[PDB]
């Protein structure tokens, strides 16, 4: 079947010229709304949530792990390092790296999280351990954002990412203190006001993680606390056929607005 919401999302996608993927979980009733929910999309920096969460899981058995200093060398800097560049020839703790990766989208910080987990496959292994059979991280920053159409590397589906984001932030994939820390970090994101949040009523509270890459790829994954009702989890992924396409955060906002109107 095609619902009214799905037909609106299809119209939005048609006008946009690109390929749109949406997954909503409404935790009030556990119902789901999907659009291309089982197609693969490049995650780009939305993958930083999985890396930070994997380190939070490690910290459940190491009380001092988040305070461990990690060296930042000049050679570690990649292509977007607003926080890590201030620490070159010094150190950042794993908490600081997690916060920088999540709230500023720092790519050097992400690479330190990946290294702490033993490489991209350590992030995938954590995903499997929490029941996500779809997520795959194959590369480090910045090349995990190449976003080439048809490339399976560094992709997931909207359905899988919404389920995982729910388990991480609202369910029991992490210990209680770690879940709360992840939610605090997401709610303090600096990069998200033009994405999912721009399509929602202003009274609603949002924590989110954005992503973008080549092929005009523009992504956001969010946990949403609407005024007076149980939380929602929403994934909006968007990618375009030409390498040099411009970012389209407005398409994510428009998808979120359609979703909110259908509640
Ligand atoms: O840093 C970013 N993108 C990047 C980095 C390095 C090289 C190249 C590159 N290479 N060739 N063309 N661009 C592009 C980046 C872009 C954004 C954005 C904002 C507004 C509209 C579109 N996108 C937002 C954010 C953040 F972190 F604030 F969410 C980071
Ligand atoms: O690293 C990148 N982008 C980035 C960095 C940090 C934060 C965020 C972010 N966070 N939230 N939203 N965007 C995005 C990146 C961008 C590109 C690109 C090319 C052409 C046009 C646009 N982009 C290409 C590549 C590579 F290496 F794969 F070719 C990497």
């Amino acid at each position: 079947q095609t619902s009214a919401v799905q037909q609106k999302l299809a119209a939005l996608e048609k006008s946009s010229g690109g390929r749109l993927g949406v997954a909503l979980i409404d935790t009030a009733d556990n119902t789901q709304v999907l659009y291309r929910g089982d197609e693969r999309f490049p995650m780009c920096s939305t993958s930083k949530v999985m890396a930070a969460a994997a380190v939070l899981k490690q910290s459940e058995t190491q009380k001092q792990l988040l305070n461990q200093p990690v060296e930042i060398k000049p050679a570690d800097l990649v292509n977007y390092n607003p926080i890590a560049e201030k620490h070159v020839n010094g150190t950042m703790t794993l908490a600081e790296l997690s916060a920088a990766a999540l709230q500023y989208s720092d790519n050097t910080a992400m690479n330190k999280l990946i290294a702490q987990l033993g490489g991209p496959g350590g992030v995938t292994a954590f995903a499997r351990a929490i029941g996500d059979e779809t997520f795959r991280l194959d590369r480090t920053e910045p090349t995990l954002n190449t976003a080439i159409p048809g490339d399976p590397r560094d992709t997931t589906t909207p359905r899988a990412m919404a389920q995982t984001l729910r388990q991480l932030t609202l369910g029991h994939a992490l210990g209680e203190t770690q879940r709360a820390q992840l939610v605090t970090w997401l709610k303090g994101n600096t990069t998200g006001a033009a994405s999912i949040r721009a399509g929602l009523p202003t009274s609603w509270t949002v924590g989110d993680k954005t992503g973008s890459g080549d092929y005009g790829t523009t992504n956001d994954i969010a946990v949403i606390w609407p005024q007076g009702r149980a939380p929602l989890v929403l994934v909006t992924y968007f990618t375009q056929p030409q390498q040099n396409a411009e970012s389209r955060r407005d398409v994510l906002a428009s998808a979120a607005r359609i979703i909110a109107e259908g509640l």
